Formats: C-alpha cells, structure tokens, sequence
C-alpha cells in the first residue's frame, strides 16, 4: 500500500498505518515535503517513516 | 463528523479534513492527548484544532 502515489486522505491513512502508536505529523505545504515525496512522485516506507514520531 | 468518539482511523481522518492545507500532528501516546480528549470521550472542532499546525 505504500509504494504508489498517495495523495490527502490516502496519504495519512498510509501514515496511520505505517507509525502506529508512534504517531506522526503531516505537513502538506512543505516544499519538497511529503506531498512532493509521496503524492506526486512514487511514496516508500522509507519516506513515511521519516514523518513518523 | 467531529462531535463524537473518534479513535484511530476516524480521528486521523477528522484531523484531515479539519486542518486543511495547515496539516497536523498525531501524537496518540500523549497523556491526556488527543485520544483522551476525543477517543475515550467526546471530541470537539475546538479540540482537533489544538493539534492543526
């Protein structure tokens, strides 16, 4: 689930699931952030991992 | 939508669409965080945007 574009709702359900307990933030309006990482281009574990708490 | 319980999933999906474009940060291991104030007891929008960025 985590190696295609993932965009709004997608994207913070993938945080969700990746973080668990640990949580994490999402930050759309970052320029290169996670929307640039993992909407637009192609999202990997390790991407959404560095948004985990 | 956010004058309820809302736990996990739903309350990531709450967060969503109440802070928009500021995105936000969930931190389900915080005491008294945001799993007290809108899981295990009633939310609020006032609540969600404690944790808008």
């Amino acid at each position: 689930f985590v190696n295609q574009h993932l965009c709004g709702s997608h994207l913070v359900e993938a945080l969700y699931l990746v973080c668990g307990e640990r949580g994490f933030f999402y930050t759309p309006k970052a320029m290169k952030g996670i929307v640039e990482q993992c909407c637009t281009s192609i999202c990997s574990l390790y991407q959404l991992e560095n948004y985990c708490n």
